[PDB]
């Protein structure tokens, strides 16, 4: 059996293990980092990734490094763009022998 | 915090490129990707794409969660730099109210 990505949305985890821990609303939130609420609306449905400053403003409201959400998100972009051509990559480029 | 930034493109020439003795065009042409997607990641232009992140895994026998986190180190640094102060000082920490 070969292995495999499946994509978790950063949102995903936004919503499950802070605003549901803490009860905060998705607008709640928004105006507490100071953006728009769509902003975080558009993250927890998982139709937006989370940005570099976007990173910052939670780290900085949850008490977490910026870096925690990013990695999130690389994940994320990581399983979904392997799902789309990783298969192909393998394929066609041949690893390194130095 | 984090301030100053180590463009990937750096890493790749330092630790990769060179220590290989790979140039850039021949990086491109082993990965399947034009030239000028290296050339820009190389001279600090571009950033790694998912995609090209996938691409130097495979080739150079990394993850390629390393050069996504060597991206988004990239990426906070610059945005700290530029917006990191504005965005402590306009936003009061949940665990502080």
């Amino acid at each position: 059996a070969t292995n495999g990505m499946r994509p978790i949305h950063p949102g995903e985890i936004l919503r499950d293990e802070f605003l549901m821990e803490f009860d905060i609303s998705p607008a709640a939130l928004a105006r507490a980092l100071k953006v728009s609420a769509p902003t975080v609306n558009d993250i927890v449905r998982e139709q937006r990734g989370i940005s570099a400053d976007m990173a910052i403003r939670l780290g900085r409201y949850f008490d977490t490094s910026a870096q925690f959400w990013m990695n999130l998100q690389s994940e994320y972009s990581l399983a979904t763009a392997y799902a789309a051509n990783g298969k192909q990559i393998e394929h066609e480029i041949e690893p390194l022998l130095a």
